[PDB]
């Protein structure tokens, strides 16, 4: 996969904005397209016993890259929950990428956290959203809950201005863990935030909360593609700025698309991502 420094990707940025953005609505119609002709599946979302478990009947997990639970006693779709491993910066399967967990996924979710060894939750979405449900809210607000074999109980929160972190730890009555959720507040109903620095600050915090070697990190808003592939692309393009210098926010995406479907929604979202890099590059670090 063909990489830019540091350098010429803040040029190519200039590039894509000239003449009306013109540059981003073609990447991101090449990235609108590039699955197209590939017959991905999804079978196991679209079979009726798994329906009241998918948040919107649109938003599919490809077979092939979709997170599988252990099979349970009575059963036969017992594995399934609509979540995907999603491939990092040199990791694959670094991120499960999963939807806002409904009431009657509470138990499949916090099991999945169980069985995937996750150690750190992003949330990048409030329960609701001018008026609208977006999530629905699967951590005890005080104390602890039961989530079938599971038992959650929330040990601290710290509330940032932007974000709220909260500190879990739960256990298996099947027969321990940490769990911490860096839960972005701060997102406006229409569009994507105004300044990027807010989230570059969440991104770098939530991303270095990742201890090794730990499970893959889950990461979802409501349904799971747009705010969560933004996230997951960012933090990838972060690490590997850090890493060699260079991005590769296109061949990157595409790659992702092809592990769950609509990762980065919108337009929108696609130059948000460039914008954010951006000032992260200006702002520091070092072999810019």
């Amino acid at each position: 996969m063909e990489a830019i420094p540091v350098k010429q990707f803040v040029k190519h940025i200039g590039e894509l904005y000239s003449n009306n953005q013109h540059g981003f609505s073609e990447d991101f119609e090449e990235v609108q397209r590039c699955t197209a002709d590939m017959n991905i599946t999804a079978e196991h979302s679209n079979h009726p016993e798994n329906k009241h478990k998918n948040r919107y009947i649109n938003i599919l997990a490809y077979d092939h890259s979709r997170v599988k639970l252990r099979p349970l006693p009575g059963s036969k779709h017992s594995d399934y929950i609509n979540a995907n491993y999603v491939d990092g910066y040199n990791k694959a399967k670094a991120y499960i990428a999963t939807q806002g967990p409904l009431k009657s996924t509470f138990e499949d979710f916090w099991r999945m956290i169980w069985e995937q060894n996750t150690g750190i939750i992003v949330m990048i979405t409030n329960l609701v959203e001018k008026g609208r449900r977006k999530c629905d809210q699967y951590w005890p607000t005080e104390n602890s809950e039961e989530y079938g074999n599971i038992i959650v109980t929330l040990k601290s929160t710290k509330i940032h201005a932007c974000y709220t972190v909260r500190r879990f730890s739960i256990r298996n009555t099947k027969v321990e863990r940490v769990v911490i959720q860096y839960h972005y507040t701060q997102w406006p109903d229409m569009g994507v935030p105004e300044y990027a620095l807010p989230v570059l600050t969440f991104v770098r915090r939530s991303s270095a909360a990742r201890m090794p070697e730990t499970g893959p990190v889950l990461v979802h808003c409501s349904a799971g593609v747009g705010r969560t592939g933004t996230y997951i692309v960012i933090d990838s393009m972060l690490q590997q700025i850090k890493d060699k210098s260079t991005v590769n926010v296109l061949g990157f995406l595409k790659h992702i698309r092809t592990q769950r479907n609509y990762l980065v929604q919108t337009e929108e979202q696609y130059i948000f991502i460039h914008d954010a890099l951006l000032e992260a590059i200006l702002g520091k670090e070092t072999e810019v």
